[PDB]
């Protein structure tokens, strides 16, 4: 298929592009480079085994999106582009609403204009809001996300749903990601956050690499087995694979196809820390800190639906997530070259 | 004060501009004319007793908004501009999200750029969603609006709330309108819908004027006194006045000030029909039809808060709403001149 992968040079998108190319699809990457570098492009091609076309540009530029769509006879679009720092979204709400809400709106508007009707959207577990019922199931009604970031995701899901109702021939997949971690097994592609990493894994990796002192564990008094927060970590390669399958199996299948993408099990901060120490050969330094504002104690995905409907399920383990992350971090301590 | 009134040439905005000018404020009207005509401008000035400046343009044009803001040293913005046909929003969701969600986002982004921090937003009762608890109170948590239109309003309220949190010096009023009806007492300014009117009052007026055959009453089996739908009708002049007061009393008062703007009492479709027949001197023709998709049986506003906090309450009656509407309709059967 001919697929436009917005945000394709970023963390999840890069790994997805590799898998797509390996499945022999024709890949057009669209990215504005606000959170990634052109240096990953060659890695993508080398690992994917085929050349993906790259276009530097912004999802907010509807005219350009329209042109790309038509120019490359795209059949389906995989929407990863956007801003995702939670804390920052609280501080700079407008930029989140613009890049995520308007960003998507301009993109799907461009699609309408070019007669493209197959879409995959990067959504998140945050859409569930404060849900006491875990694991989270697609059938659950959504709640109220606590941050501008979370809200922007849910708003897009709603807009996409209304669009589909209005243009019933569209196929739209709402992929709710849990906690993406890991890196390509080669160790030459992985997450390359700039500055202080907001997520657990990359932070741990930086402590392990010798860049940071200690991992601050946000809260140790939660109603969990070990008192630390529990989440559903999912390896980026498994996420990538789920994206190829969703794209191939849902194209031209009208509807709004919602799927949680997670392993279906929970792991605590300590469990993650422990796996990492194991992977890197030395105890990871850490300390307990107060609970992070807005955090839930525990949640994980109910991934039965994707298993059933798409025959997709995770295959990488927590140890692999940790080992792959350390391999990339250690092989490329400065991330992607400038 | 120096106020930019977006959508100022439309129904509610036109009447608001008149009241503003009567209070001697300097008024800049911004409208794209998609649902109003330049012909109302002179009426505004004549009834307002002062000249308002008019700029033809779109809220989506952030550069222009920014320029207007700075150029006119605006102190406060009253945001009426947007699309509001419910049924149509279901059919053309994107246009609603664009004009309302993006439209507002571009406008407040322009404000940020120009250092403007006083805003009034035209919100609606739809934000309450399916609320069994009536009357509706500002303290109630919001629900899930059933149409793209309703959703777009709630999304804006959320964006505005996050913005205020991020920029705590801002004063933002969320004015939730109930069922605006009526016309300026002169009979020379009023609602001028194009095509089939979606709201009850204008439809009734058109039946009364001899343009339409019969009023279709959507449903006669509701759990209400007379079986027809019950709402809180509020005269446009009262709404207008509430806007002047909100603007004058909340400017430079940091916070998100939410107020329901309604009369605080309910009236049925039949009650409205009856008042109109009374006003126009002849029985209004009507028939019973099936319930309109998504309609609630009954709802009205709890307007205590605005009374208490702003010392504002309605002063026009249902009969006046009907008489003023008929006077305008009858004096100007073709609406505003082309
Ligand atoms: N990483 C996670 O834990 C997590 C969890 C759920 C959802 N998501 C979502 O998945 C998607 C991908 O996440 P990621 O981890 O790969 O992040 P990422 O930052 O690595 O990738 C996003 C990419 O989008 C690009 N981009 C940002 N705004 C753009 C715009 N306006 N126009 C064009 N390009 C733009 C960035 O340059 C970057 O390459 C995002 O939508 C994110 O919100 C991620
Ligand atoms: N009339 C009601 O019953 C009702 C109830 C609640 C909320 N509202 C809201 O109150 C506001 C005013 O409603 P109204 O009855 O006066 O409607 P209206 O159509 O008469 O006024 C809206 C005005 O905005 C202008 N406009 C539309 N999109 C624009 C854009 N992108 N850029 C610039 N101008 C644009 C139109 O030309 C029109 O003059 C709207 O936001 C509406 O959703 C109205
Ligand atoms: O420096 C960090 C980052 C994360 N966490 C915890 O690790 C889990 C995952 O946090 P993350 O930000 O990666 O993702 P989230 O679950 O919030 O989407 C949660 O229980 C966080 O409290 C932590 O203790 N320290
Ligand atoms: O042609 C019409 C228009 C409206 N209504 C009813 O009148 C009330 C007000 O409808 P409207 O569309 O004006 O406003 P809403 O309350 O839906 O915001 C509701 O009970 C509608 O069902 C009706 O019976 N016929
Ligand atoms: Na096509
Ligand atoms: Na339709
Ligand atoms: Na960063
Ligand atoms: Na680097
Ligand atoms: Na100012
Ligand atoms: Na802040
Ligand atoms: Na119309
Ligand atoms: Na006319």
């Amino acid at each position: 298929m001919r697929v436009l992968v917005t945000g394709g040079s970023g963390y999840i998108g890069s790994h997805t592009c590799v898998q797509l190319l390996q499945n022999g699809h024709d890949v057009i990457i669209l990215d504005n480079l606000c959170n990634s570098k052109r240096s990953v492009l060659p890695v993508i091609e080398r690992l994917g085994g085929k050349h993906p076309t790259f276009v530097e540009g912004d999802i907010r530029n509807e005219a350009l999106m329209t042109e790309i769509l038509h120019d490359h006879a795209i059949d389906t679009v995989i929407h990863f582009a956007g801003l995702k720092a939670v804390g920052e979204s609280v501080q700079k709400p407008l930029e989140y609403y613009d890049n995520n809400v308007n960003g998507t709106l301009r993109l799907i508007s461009a699609m309408r204009a070019a007669n493209v009707k197959n879409f995959i959207f990067s959504s998140a577990a945050t859409v569930y809001g404060d849900q006491p019922k875990i694991p989270y199931v697609e059938s659950f009604p959504t709640g109220t996300p606590q941050s501008p970031y979370g809200k922007s995701k849910l708003m897009v899901e709603q807009i996409l749903t209304d669009l589909q109702k209005a243009q019933p021939d569209w196929s739209i997949a709402l992929l709710r990601y849990f906690n993406p971690v890991g890196a390509h097994p080669s160790g030459d592609m992985g997450e390359d956050p700039q500055g202080i990493p907001n997520n657990l894994m990359p932070y741990i990796a930086q402590v392990a690499v010798g860049r940071r002192d200690s991992l601050a564990i946000f809260g140790n008094d939660y109603p969990t087995e070990d008192g630390t927060g529990v989440r559903d970590y999912i390896h980026v390669m498994d996420l990538a694979d789920g994206h190829v399958v969703a794209m191939e199996k849902l194209a031209n299948k009208p509807g709004v196809h919602i799927y949680n993408l997670g392993a279906g099990v929970g792991n605590s901060v300590l469990d993650v820390v422990n796996a990492f120490s194991k992977a890197c050969g030395k105890p990871v330094n850490y300390h307990f800190a107060p609970r992070r504002e807005g955090d839930l104690p525990a949640y994980w995905a109910d991934a039965s639906k994707a298993d059933r409907e798409l025959n997709w399920r995770v295959t990488r383990t927590l140890d692999e997530m940790a080992q792959d992350t350390w391999h990339w971090q250690s092989r490329h301590p400065q991330g992607y070259p400038d």
